[PDB]
DNA sequence: CCCGAAAGTCCG
DNA sequence: CGGACTTTCGGG
């Protein structure tokens, strides 16, 4: 596929700013799993903007095309320009893209891309067709692979007052066992932060539920204040 | 300005 | 283990 001139003006354009000296740093931050131009996100925005002004924003028939080819670079600057310019394409994303954001998340995979792919994308798509939450957690949570795992914990991260406690419970419950920390983490995050909404409901289920130590710890982190840590 | 979050390192 | 600290980013 030949590469969409969009993608082009910002690939020859991102290059000439790269920075080799906090690439090293930047790529090891992120366990050397990806290479870096060395582009942090301040100006890595404010170059994206430029390329913007210049040719404007692609049509929407080209929005996910886009989105692929810079998936497809190599360095992570682009595939986080990639979910800058979804956002600027949000209003055309729906319910029929949950198969096109799944494979976003199980390819180039890392928690920088997955965090910002799950609990804003597919968090907002659920909340609006809650229905069809059942057609894709069970899989989720039954494959091999840890990101789409921590994509069914995360996907209501930021519900609140419309958290489903039950689905919530239940996923946790599905993966309280797994040994791996980003799955570990990620429950205690999501207990965490819906504990902001009912501490009660959190404090009791960690109480009585087995959880990974770490996963209990870091969903307490702020509530064990408010109840106390017994002798 | 601040704070809280993800990671990260380092230490006992 | 779990705590102290670090950087970057986003939101008040």
């Amino acid at each position: 596929v030949p590469m969409h001139p969009f993608v082009k003006a910002l690939q020859e354009h991102f290059t000439a700013h790269q920075n080799p000296e906090k690439a090293e740093p930047m790529a090891r931050y992120m366990k050397n799993h990806f290479l870096f131009l060395g582009i942090q996100t301040p100006e890595r925005r404010q170059l994206l903007k430029d390329i913007i002004q210049i040719h404007t924003l692609p049509d929407q028939k080209d929005f996910q095309i886009i989105i692929r080819e810079l998936w497809d670079l190599p360095e992570r600057e682009f595939q986080a320009a990639a979910l800058d310019i979804m956002q600027k394409y949000k209003k055309h994303i729906n319910e029929t893209h949950i198969p096109f954001l799944e494979e976003l998340i199980v390819t180039k995979s890392w928690w920088d891309s997955v965090d910002s792919i799950v609990p804003t994308f597919l968090g907002d798509i659920f909340l609006k067709h809650p229905e069809l939450i059942s057609a894709y957690i069970p899989k989720w949570i039954a494959s091999d692979n840890i990101w789409l795992q921590r994509a069914a914990i995360l996907f209501q991260l930021k519900y609140k007052q419309k958290m489903d406690e039950e689905l919530l419970f239940w996923i946790i419950g599905q993966l309280h066992s797994s040994k791996e920390f980003f799955i570990q983490k990620a429950i205690g995050w999501v207990l965490r932060e819906y504990a902001k909404t009912n501490p009660d409901v959190v404090w009791e289920y960690v109480q009585n539920n087995e959880l990974a130590p770490l996963s209990k710890r870091e969903a307490i982190k702020h509530i064990k204040q408010n109840y106390g840590i017994n002798n």
